[PDB]
């Protein structure tokens, strides 16, 4: 805990900012309750997420325009401009593509792990024989920025820490946390493997489990 300190760390990230997103919001919500509870993640509930998310919405984003089908957020008589729209929409989109992929990520890397018995929501943990494995649920931009808590995350639990990440249309997303990360990651045993939503498979980025037996689940 606490939901003050989560509530008072995504207060941080939006600092500055003329409009936001719900998605956006519950998105950051998710990744501030790692940095904060770490392993104790497997425990939390959706409703820790929701009362954190209707902190920010309903620094205070209290007042509602809405643009097409998107509702964005505003401070009380701070007016936002089209570059603060523009940087909104382009984290909406962000959070819009893992929190559609989230649930095909679960039901994904549950099957890589039958039949683990199964835990958790935000992080996801795997126990088979005394076995286990720790999934963390993200992107690979946040990850990217995220990647301090994830390498002292693999130390902190007793089993192999795993990032899930959705495929990217792009390269650079990837390819930038390879150039700057990998032999980090590598040293410090952070694996991250990569989801594709629309044909329901999954392959490693980074790292490998520990038993040829989970191998077949990989597509290539």
């Amino acid at each position: 805990g606490m939901d003050v300190e989560i509530v008072e760390e995504l207060s941080k990230m939006l600092a500055g900012r003329k409009a936001v997103t719900e998605e956006e919001i519950r998105r950051k919500a998710i990744r501030c309750a790692l940095k904060i509870m770490g392993a104790r993640l497997v425990g939390i509930d959706a409703e820790l997420i929701e009362d954190v998310t209707c902190s920010l919405i309903d620094l205070h984003f209290s007042e509602k325009v809405k643009i097409g089908d998107v509702l964005f957020y505003h401070p009380h008589v701070i007016k936002p401009e089209k570059e603060d729209f523009e940087q909104a929409y382009f984290e909406y989109k962000q959070s819009k593509k893992f929190l559609d992929a989230f649930d095909i990520m679960r039901e994904v890397t549950d099957r890589f792990f039958e039949g683990y018995e199964a835990e958790g929501r935000y992080m996801r943990k795997y126990t088979k024989d005394g076995r286990n494995y720790y999934a963390f649920f993200s992107t690979i931009d946040d990850t990217f920025e995220d990647v301090d808590i994830h390498l002292r995350m693999v130390d902190e639990v007793d089993g192999d820490y795993v990032v899930i990440v959705p495929t990217e249309n792009e390269l650079n997303p990837f390819l930038k946390f390879f150039k700057q990360y990998s032999e980090d990651a590598k040293r410090a045993g952070l694996k991250i493997w990569v989801v594709n939503p629309d044909e329901k498979t999954i392959d490693p980025f980074i790292g490998y489990p520990k038993d040829f037996r989970l191998l077949k689940g990989f597509k290539n």
